[PDB]
Protein backbone atom coordinates (compact mmCIF):
# COMPACT_ATOMS: atom_id res chain seq x y z
CA UNK A 1 0.00 0.00 0.00
CA UNK A 2 3.03 2.86 0.38
CA UNK A 3 4.67 3.88 -2.23
CA UNK A 4 7.83 1.82 -2.11
CA UNK A 5 10.01 0.04 -4.63
CA UNK A 6 8.35 -2.31 -3.99
CA UNK A 7 4.43 -1.82 -3.28
CA UNK A 8 5.01 0.35 -6.62
CA UNK A 9 6.13 -2.71 -8.17
CA UNK A 10 3.24 -4.97 -7.07
CA UNK A 11 0.75 -1.91 -8.04
CA UNK A 12 1.79 -2.51 -11.93
CA UNK A 13 1.43 -6.18 -11.93
CA UNK A 14 -2.47 -5.95 -10.71
CA UNK A 15 -3.17 -3.40 -12.86
CA UNK A 16 -1.78 -5.60 -15.96
CA UNK A 17 -4.13 -8.36 -14.31
CA UNK A 18 -6.60 -6.14 -14.60
CA UNK A 19 -6.26 -5.20 -18.30
CA UNK A 20 -5.38 -8.73 -18.95
CA UNK A 21 -9.24 -9.06 -18.21
CA UNK A 22 -10.03 -7.49 -21.29
CA UNK A 23 -8.57 -8.88 -23.24
CA UNK A 24 -11.34 -10.59 -25.27
CA UNK A 25 -14.65 -9.88 -27.19
CA UNK A 26 -16.17 -8.88 -24.11
CA UNK A 27 -18.03 -5.88 -25.34
CA UNK A 28 -16.37 -6.20 -29.06
CA UNK A 29 -19.64 -4.53 -30.79
CA UNK A 30 -18.90 -1.56 -28.68
CA UNK A 31 -15.97 -1.27 -29.23
CA UNK A 32 -14.93 -2.04 -32.39
CA UNK A 33 -18.68 -2.12 -34.10
CA UNK A 34 -21.02 0.75 -32.37
CA UNK A 35 -21.02 4.26 -32.25
CA UNK A 36 -18.13 6.18 -30.89
CA UNK A 37 -18.54 9.51 -29.46
CA UNK A 38 -18.92 12.59 -30.92
CA UNK A 39 -15.33 13.94 -29.84
CA UNK A 40 -13.41 10.87 -30.76
CA UNK A 41 -14.70 11.20 -34.07
CA UNK A 42 -13.80 14.72 -34.23
CA UNK A 43 -10.35 13.79 -32.97
CA UNK A 44 -10.13 11.15 -35.56
CA UNK A 45 -10.36 14.00 -38.53
CA UNK A 46 -8.75 16.78 -36.88
CA UNK A 47 -5.30 15.14 -35.09
CA UNK A 48 -3.12 16.21 -37.61
CA UNK A 49 -4.25 19.70 -37.16
CA UNK A 50 -1.57 21.90 -35.27
CA UNK A 51 -4.16 23.49 -32.92
CA UNK A 52 -5.92 19.82 -31.99
CA UNK A 53 -2.22 19.09 -30.77
CA UNK A 54 -1.34 21.71 -28.65
CA UNK A 55 -5.26 22.26 -27.82
CA UNK A 56 -5.31 18.63 -25.89
CA UNK A 57 -2.15 20.03 -23.40
CA UNK A 58 -5.08 21.77 -21.73
CA UNK A 59 -8.36 20.21 -21.99
CA UNK A 60 -7.54 16.39 -23.55
CA UNK A 61 -7.09 14.07 -21.33
CA UNK A 62 -3.95 14.97 -19.26
CA UNK A 63 -4.14 18.79 -18.67
CA UNK A 64 -1.19 18.48 -16.29
CA UNK A 65 1.81 18.90 -18.18
CA UNK A 66 1.83 21.71 -19.67
CA UNK A 67 3.42 25.16 -17.97
CA UNK A 68 3.76 29.04 -18.85
CA UNK A 69 7.52 29.10 -19.24
CA UNK A 70 9.74 31.92 -17.35
CA UNK A 71 12.54 31.05 -18.72
CA UNK A 72 13.72 29.03 -21.87
CA UNK A 73 14.79 25.67 -20.64
CA UNK A 74 18.32 24.70 -20.62
CA UNK A 75 17.97 21.65 -22.45
CA UNK A 76 16.29 23.53 -25.32
CA UNK A 77 19.91 24.20 -26.84
CA UNK A 78 19.53 25.76 -30.77
CA UNK A 79 21.99 25.35 -32.49
CA UNK A 80 24.33 27.78 -34.91
CA UNK A 81 21.79 29.20 -37.86
CA UNK A 82 18.24 29.26 -35.83
CA UNK A 83 18.18 33.16 -35.45
CA UNK A 84 14.66 32.85 -36.23
CA UNK A 85 13.44 30.25 -33.61
CA UNK A 86 15.89 32.57 -31.00
CA UNK A 87 14.20 35.60 -32.08
CA UNK A 88 10.92 33.86 -31.73
CA UNK A 89 11.22 32.23 -28.48
CA UNK A 90 12.37 35.77 -27.15
CA UNK A 91 9.66 37.38 -28.53
CA UNK A 92 6.86 35.23 -26.56
CA UNK A 93 8.74 34.85 -23.66
CA UNK A 94 9.13 38.66 -23.33
CA UNK A 95 5.47 38.61 -24.17
CA UNK A 96 4.64 36.61 -21.34
CA UNK A 97 3.14 34.05 -24.28
CA UNK A 98 5.48 31.33 -24.63
CA UNK A 99 4.43 28.15 -23.11
CA UNK A 100 5.94 24.20 -22.46
CA UNK A 101 5.56 20.60 -22.12
CA UNK A 102 8.52 19.09 -21.19
CA UNK A 103 8.53 14.89 -20.68
CA UNK A 104 11.74 15.34 -19.26
CA UNK A 105 10.90 12.31 -16.44
CA UNK A 106 11.01 9.96 -18.92
CA UNK A 107 14.73 10.62 -19.74
CA UNK A 108 17.10 7.67 -19.54
CA UNK A 109 14.58 4.94 -19.16
CA UNK A 110 14.17 2.45 -21.82
CA UNK A 111 11.17 0.19 -22.20
CA UNK A 112 8.14 -7.39 -27.25
CA UNK A 113 10.56 -4.22 -27.15
CA UNK A 114 9.01 -0.55 -26.97
CA UNK A 115 11.34 2.35 -27.54
CA UNK A 116 10.48 5.86 -25.30
CA UNK A 117 11.56 9.58 -25.65
CA UNK A 118 11.58 12.17 -23.30
CA UNK A 119 10.81 15.07 -25.70
CA UNK A 120 10.13 18.56 -25.21
CA UNK A 121 7.59 21.21 -26.90
CA UNK A 122 7.78 25.29 -26.83
CA UNK A 123 4.09 26.26 -27.85
CA UNK A 124 2.93 29.96 -27.75
CA UNK A 125 -0.42 31.39 -27.00
CA UNK A 126 -1.57 34.12 -29.15
CA UNK A 127 -4.49 37.01 -28.43
CA UNK A 128 -6.70 34.22 -29.64
CA UNK A 129 -6.71 31.56 -26.91
CA UNK A 130 -5.15 29.51 -29.04
CA UNK A 131 -1.67 27.45 -28.74
CA UNK A 132 0.33 27.05 -31.72
CA UNK A 133 3.55 24.65 -31.62
CA UNK A 134 7.06 26.35 -32.45
CA UNK A 135 9.50 23.41 -32.02
CA UNK A 136 9.94 19.50 -30.51
CA UNK A 137 12.69 18.41 -29.38
CA UNK A 138 12.68 14.40 -28.89
CA UNK A 139 15.64 13.75 -26.85
CA UNK A 140 17.46 15.97 -24.34
CA UNK A 141 21.10 17.12 -24.83
CA UNK A 142 23.51 14.09 -23.35
CA UNK A 143 27.13 14.21 -23.68
CA UNK A 144 27.56 12.68 -27.40
CA UNK A 145 24.15 15.00 -28.55
CA UNK A 146 25.17 18.07 -27.99
CA UNK A 147 22.11 19.33 -30.04
CA UNK A 148 19.03 17.56 -30.94
CA UNK A 149 17.91 18.06 -33.56
CA UNK A 150 14.68 20.67 -33.94
CA UNK A 151 11.45 19.32 -35.33
CA UNK A 152 9.26 22.52 -36.59
CA UNK A 153 6.14 22.78 -38.39
CA UNK A 154 7.40 24.11 -41.33
CA UNK A 155 9.61 20.87 -41.58
CA UNK A 156 9.04 18.24 -44.56
CA UNK A 157 5.10 16.95 -43.43
CA UNK A 158 6.00 13.68 -42.70
CA UNK A 159 8.81 14.32 -40.01
CA UNK A 160 6.77 16.91 -38.19
CA UNK A 161 4.47 14.36 -38.17
CA UNK A 162 6.55 11.76 -36.35
CA UNK A 163 7.61 14.16 -34.30
CA UNK A 164 4.40 15.25 -33.01
CA UNK A 165 3.22 11.73 -32.48
CA UNK A 166 6.35 11.02 -30.09
CA UNK A 167 5.26 13.82 -28.29
CA UNK A 168 1.67 12.60 -27.96
CA UNK A 169 3.49 9.07 -27.20
CA UNK A 170 5.12 10.53 -23.99
CA UNK A 171 2.32 11.98 -23.26
CA UNK A 172 0.57 9.19 -22.68
CA UNK A 173 2.93 7.35 -20.77
CA UNK A 174 2.92 10.16 -18.39
CA UNK A 175 -0.71 10.74 -18.35
CA UNK A 176 -1.30 6.89 -17.32
CA UNK A 177 1.72 6.30 -15.17
CA UNK A 178 1.96 9.49 -13.41
CA UNK A 179 -1.07 11.06 -13.35
CA UNK A 180 -3.80 8.22 -13.68
CA UNK A 181 -2.14 5.51 -11.83
CA UNK A 182 0.08 7.20 -9.15
CA UNK A 183 -1.28 10.70 -8.58
CA UNK A 184 -5.00 8.93 -8.44
CA UNK A 185 -4.99 5.61 -7.40
CA UNK A 186 -2.01 5.22 -5.64
CA UNK A 187 -2.56 8.06 -3.54
CA UNK A 188 -6.02 6.79 -2.83
CA UNK A 189 -4.44 3.89 -1.74
CA UNK A 190 -2.55 5.90 0.94
CA UNK A 191 -5.16 7.81 2.29
CA UNK A 192 -7.62 5.08 2.39
CA UNK A 193 -5.21 2.16 4.30
CA UNK A 194 -4.26 4.92 6.72
CA UNK A 195 -7.93 6.33 7.33
CA UNK A 196 -8.67 2.42 8.13
CA UNK A 197 -5.13 2.50 10.40
CA UNK A 198 -5.12 5.41 12.34
CA UNK A 199 -8.74 6.86 12.87
CA UNK A 200 -11.94 4.52 14.41
CA UNK A 201 -15.30 5.02 12.48
CA UNK A 202 -16.87 7.13 14.76
CA UNK A 203 -14.03 9.93 14.44
CA UNK A 204 -15.43 12.61 12.52
CA UNK A 205 -13.29 12.92 9.38
CA UNK A 206 -13.31 8.87 9.11
CA UNK A 207 -16.89 9.45 8.63
CA UNK A 208 -15.98 12.68 6.03
CA UNK A 209 -13.85 10.50 3.68
CA UNK A 210 -15.39 6.86 4.23
CA UNK A 211 -18.22 7.36 1.41
CA UNK A 212 -14.94 8.40 -1.42
CA UNK A 213 -12.72 5.32 -0.57
CA UNK A 214 -14.60 2.04 -0.02
CA UNK A 215 -11.86 0.12 -1.00
CA UNK A 216 9.69 -2.15 -15.34
CA UNK A 217 9.34 0.36 -16.47
CA UNK A 218 6.86 1.74 -16.11
CA UNK A 219 8.86 0.62 -12.51
CA UNK A 220 11.22 3.27 -13.23
CA UNK A 221 8.78 5.77 -14.46
CA UNK A 222 6.22 4.83 -11.98
CA UNK A 223 9.21 5.04 -9.06
CA UNK A 224 9.97 8.51 -10.40
CA UNK A 225 6.52 9.99 -10.69
CA UNK A 226 6.14 8.85 -7.03
CA UNK A 227 9.63 10.55 -6.10
CA UNK A 228 8.65 13.77 -7.29
CA UNK A 229 5.34 13.85 -5.56
CA UNK A 230 4.50 16.77 -4.02
CA UNK A 231 1.24 18.42 -2.28
CA UNK A 232 0.64 21.46 -4.14
CA UNK A 233 0.75 19.21 -7.47
CA UNK A 234 -2.49 17.66 -5.96
CA UNK A 235 -3.68 21.22 -5.05
CA UNK A 236 -5.43 23.00 -8.17
CA UNK A 237 -5.21 26.60 -6.86
CA UNK A 238 -1.54 25.71 -5.67
CA UNK A 239 -1.05 23.87 -8.84
CA UNK A 240 -2.53 26.20 -11.83
CA UNK A 241 -1.00 28.96 -9.96
CA UNK A 242 2.49 27.19 -10.02
CA UNK A 243 1.96 26.28 -13.74
CA UNK A 244 0.55 29.72 -14.70
CA UNK A 245 -2.16 28.49 -16.02
CA UNK A 246 -4.50 31.25 -13.84
CA UNK A 247 -6.16 34.17 -16.00
CA UNK A 248 -6.65 31.48 -19.40
CA UNK A 249 -10.38 31.81 -20.10
CA UNK A 250 -10.08 28.73 -22.43
CA UNK A 251 -8.55 26.67 -19.74
CA UNK A 252 -11.65 24.50 -19.12
CA UNK A 253 -9.99 21.64 -17.02
CA UNK A 254 -8.09 24.53 -15.16
CA UNK A 255 -11.53 26.67 -14.54
CA UNK A 256 -13.69 23.60 -13.51
CA UNK A 257 -11.01 22.16 -11.27
CA UNK A 258 -10.37 25.22 -9.59
CA UNK A 259 -14.22 25.88 -9.67
CA UNK A 260 -14.57 22.68 -8.02
CA UNK A 261 -12.13 23.34 -5.31
CA UNK A 262 -13.95 26.07 -3.96
CA UNK A 263 -17.08 23.81 -3.46
CA UNK A 264 -15.34 20.83 -1.84
CA UNK A 265 -13.18 23.41 0.25
CA UNK A 266 -16.49 25.18 1.43
CA UNK A 267 -18.38 21.45 2.05
CA UNK A 268 -14.66 20.42 3.92
CA UNK A 269 -14.42 23.67 6.25
CA UNK A 270 -18.26 24.05 7.01
CA UNK A 271 -17.90 20.02 8.15
CA UNK A 272 -14.50 20.87 9.79
CA UNK A 273 -15.68 23.82 11.84
CA UNK A 274 -18.41 21.92 13.33
CA UNK A 275 -16.45 19.11 14.86
CA UNK A 276 -13.10 21.15 15.00
CA UNK A 277 -14.46 24.26 16.55
CA UNK A 278 -11.06 26.26 17.17
CA UNK A 279 -7.35 25.49 16.10
CA UNK A 280 -6.55 23.86 19.54
CA UNK A 281 -8.99 20.81 19.03
CA UNK A 282 -6.73 20.11 15.78
CA UNK A 283 -3.49 20.30 17.22
CA UNK A 284 -4.47 18.55 20.52
CA UNK A 285 -6.33 15.23 17.98
CA UNK A 286 -3.77 12.73 18.89
CA UNK A 287 -5.21 10.12 15.76
CA UNK A 288 -5.78 12.97 13.94
CA UNK A 289 -1.90 13.08 14.19
CA UNK A 290 -0.93 9.79 13.42
CA UNK A 291 -3.57 10.32 10.52
CA UNK A 292 -1.39 12.62 8.98
CA UNK A 293 1.60 11.36 9.84
CA UNK A 294 0.60 7.79 8.05
CA UNK A 295 -0.01 9.66 5.01
CA UNK A 296 2.76 11.79 4.55
CA UNK A 297 6.07 9.82 6.52
CA UNK A 298 5.07 6.01 5.66
CA UNK A 299 2.56 6.36 3.06
CA UNK A 300 4.19 8.87 0.61
CA UNK A 301 7.61 7.93 2.20
CA UNK A 302 8.86 10.66 3.66
CA UNK A 303 7.13 13.23 1.90
CA UNK A 304 7.24 16.06 4.08
CA UNK A 305 10.54 17.08 1.79
CA UNK A 306 7.47 17.58 -1.01
CA UNK A 307 5.58 20.36 0.88
CA UNK A 308 3.34 17.60 2.69
CA UNK A 309 2.21 18.14 6.51
CA UNK A 310 3.56 16.48 8.78
CA UNK A 311 1.54 17.83 11.58
CA UNK A 312 -2.26 20.14 11.21
CA UNK A 313 -1.64 22.66 13.88
CA UNK A 314 -5.35 24.82 12.39
CA UNK A 315 -8.83 24.37 10.86
CA UNK A 316 -7.24 26.22 7.66
CA UNK A 317 -3.93 23.57 7.35
CA UNK A 318 -6.84 20.46 8.19
CA UNK A 319 -9.25 21.97 5.73
CA UNK A 320 -6.78 22.62 2.73
CA UNK A 321 -5.68 19.04 3.11
CA UNK A 322 -9.11 17.21 3.45
CA UNK A 323 -9.99 19.16 0.44
CA UNK A 324 -7.27 17.86 -1.87
CA UNK A 325 -8.09 14.52 -0.11
CA UNK A 326 -12.17 14.40 -1.67
CA UNK A 327 -10.30 15.96 -4.98
CA UNK A 328 -7.94 13.30 -5.87
CA UNK A 329 -10.43 10.58 -5.30
CA UNK A 330 -13.15 12.23 -7.10
CA UNK A 331 -13.03 15.18 -9.09
CA UNK A 332 -9.41 14.83 -10.58
CA UNK A 333 -9.52 11.37 -11.27
CA UNK A 334 -12.69 12.46 -13.31
CA UNK A 335 -10.57 14.96 -15.29
CA UNK A 336 -7.60 12.11 -15.88
CA UNK A 337 -9.97 9.29 -16.63
CA UNK A 338 -13.06 10.31 -18.36
CA UNK A 339 -11.22 11.37 -21.83
CA UNK A 340 -9.73 7.81 -22.61
CA UNK A 341 -12.53 7.26 -25.41
CA UNK A 342 -12.82 10.47 -26.28
CA UNK A 343 -8.77 11.43 -27.15
CA UNK A 344 -7.19 8.07 -26.99
CA UNK A 345 -10.12 5.73 -29.15
CA UNK A 346 -8.30 7.44 -32.28
CA UNK A 347 -4.56 5.94 -31.78
CA UNK A 348 -2.73 7.71 -33.78
CA UNK A 349 -3.54 10.95 -32.01
CA UNK A 350 -2.11 8.94 -28.69
CA UNK A 351 -0.25 5.96 -29.53
CA UNK A 352 0.22 3.72 -26.51
CA UNK A 353 3.48 2.16 -27.88
CA UNK A 354 5.92 3.34 -30.36
CA UNK A 355 7.90 0.72 -32.02
CA UNK A 356 11.26 2.43 -33.62
CA UNK A 357 13.61 4.65 -32.11
CA UNK A 358 12.77 8.45 -32.67
CA UNK A 359 14.27 10.32 -35.23
CA UNK A 360 17.55 11.87 -35.11
CA UNK A 361 17.29 13.75 -38.11
CA UNK A 362 13.87 15.54 -40.15
CA UNK A 363 15.72 13.83 -43.22
CA UNK A 364 14.47 10.95 -44.84
CA UNK A 365 10.99 10.47 -42.89
CA UNK A 366 8.46 8.22 -44.85
CA UNK A 367 5.60 6.97 -43.88
CA UNK A 368 7.20 3.06 -44.06
CA UNK A 369 9.01 5.41 -41.02
CA UNK A 370 5.62 6.61 -39.55
CA UNK A 371 3.95 3.63 -39.86
CA UNK A 372 6.73 1.38 -38.66
CA UNK A 373 7.23 3.40 -35.41
CA UNK A 374 3.33 3.68 -34.53
CA UNK A 375 1.95 0.60 -32.92
CA UNK A 376 0.21 -2.55 -34.37
CA UNK A 377 -3.36 -3.27 -34.80
CA UNK A 378 -2.64 -5.72 -31.97
CA UNK A 379 -0.99 -2.94 -29.72
CA UNK A 380 -3.90 -0.16 -31.02
CA UNK A 381 -6.78 -2.26 -31.08
CA UNK A 382 -6.10 -3.37 -26.97
CA UNK A 383 -5.33 -0.13 -26.32
CA UNK A 384 -9.19 0.95 -27.76
CA UNK A 385 -10.35 -1.42 -25.89
CA UNK A 386 -9.18 -0.56 -22.05
CA UNK A 387 -9.60 2.95 -22.72
CA UNK A 388 -13.50 2.07 -23.53
CA UNK A 389 -13.68 0.21 -20.67
CA UNK A 390 -11.47 2.70 -18.41
CA UNK A 391 -13.88 5.83 -19.69
CA UNK A 392 -25.53 2.79 -11.66
CA UNK A 393 -22.53 5.18 -10.11
CA UNK A 394 -23.28 7.41 -6.95
CA UNK A 395 -21.82 11.10 -8.11
CA UNK A 396 -20.01 13.38 -5.73
CA UNK A 397 -21.98 14.61 -2.70
CA UNK A 398 -24.83 12.00 -2.99
CA UNK A 399 -23.59 9.25 -1.08
CA UNK A 400 -27.27 8.08 -0.05
CA UNK A 401 -26.21 7.73 3.50
CA UNK A 402 -26.02 9.50 6.95
CA UNK A 403 -23.04 8.85 9.13
CA UNK A 404 -23.70 12.12 10.57
CA UNK A 405 -26.84 12.25 12.27
CA UNK A 406 -27.78 16.44 13.21
CA UNK A 407 -29.26 19.11 11.14
CA UNK A 408 -25.87 21.29 11.27
CA UNK A 409 -24.27 19.12 8.63
CA UNK A 410 -26.77 18.16 7.03
CA UNK A 411 -27.09 21.19 6.35
CA UNK A 412 -23.35 21.50 4.92
CA UNK A 413 -23.80 18.52 2.51
CA UNK A 414 -27.08 20.34 1.29
CA UNK A 415 -25.38 23.37 0.21
CA UNK A 416 -22.48 21.06 -1.61
CA UNK A 417 -25.09 19.87 -3.41
CA UNK A 418 -26.54 22.80 -4.39
CA UNK A 419 -23.31 24.34 -5.26
CA UNK A 420 -23.06 21.02 -7.44
CA UNK A 421 -26.14 21.45 -9.19
CA UNK A 422 -25.20 25.79 -9.57
CA UNK A 423 -21.18 24.31 -11.84
CA UNK A 424 -23.31 21.84 -13.48
CA UNK A 425 -25.82 24.04 -15.12
CA UNK A 426 -22.92 26.53 -15.81
CA UNK A 427 -20.61 23.77 -17.89
CA UNK A 428 -23.26 21.98 -19.48
CA UNK A 429 -24.52 25.62 -20.56
CA UNK A 430 -20.89 26.74 -21.41
CA UNK A 431 -20.09 23.75 -23.17
CA UNK A 432 -23.70 23.90 -25.50
CA UNK A 433 -22.09 26.94 -27.20
CA UNK A 434 -18.54 25.43 -27.84
CA UNK A 435 -17.63 22.83 -30.66
CA UNK A 436 -14.96 21.21 -28.35
CA UNK A 437 -16.63 20.84 -25.06
CA UNK A 438 -14.79 20.27 -21.79
CA UNK A 439 -17.05 17.86 -20.04
CA UNK A 440 -14.85 15.37 -17.36
CA UNK A 441 -16.13 17.55 -14.46
CA UNK A 442 -19.13 18.30 -14.78
CA UNK A 443 -20.57 17.19 -10.61
CA UNK A 444 -22.88 15.09 -12.30
CA UNK A 445 -20.05 12.64 -14.14
CA UNK A 446 -17.82 12.61 -11.18
CA UNK A 447 -18.05 9.69 -8.86
CA UNK A 448 -18.36 9.85 -5.54
CA UNK A 449 -15.15 7.92 -5.17
CA UNK A 450 -12.45 6.31 -7.38
CA UNK A 451 -13.54 2.58 -7.85
FE1 LIG B 1 -8.66 5.31 -12.79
Amino acid sequence: WTLKAGALEMALKRVYTLLSSWNCLEDFDQIFWGQKSALAEKVRQCWQDDELFSYQFLNGANPMLLRRSTSLPSRLVLPSGMEELRAQLEKELQNGSLFEADFILLDGIPAEKQYLAAPLVMLKMEPNGKLQPMVIQIQPPNPSSPTPTLFLPSDPPLAWLLAKSWVRNSDFQLHEIQYHLLNTHLVAEVIAVATMRCLPGLHPIFKFLIPHIRYGGHVQLLRRAAAQLTYCSLCPPDDLADRGLLGLPGALYAHDALRLWEIIARYVEGIVHLFYQRDDIVKGDPELQAWCREITEVGLCQAQDRGFPVSFQSQSQLCHFLTMCVFTCTAQHAAINQGQLDWYAWVPNAPCTMRMPPPTTKEDVTMATVMGSLPDVRQACLQMAISWHLSDMVPLGHHKEKYFSGPKPKAVLNQFRTDLEKLEKEITARNEQLDWPYEYLKPSCIENSVT
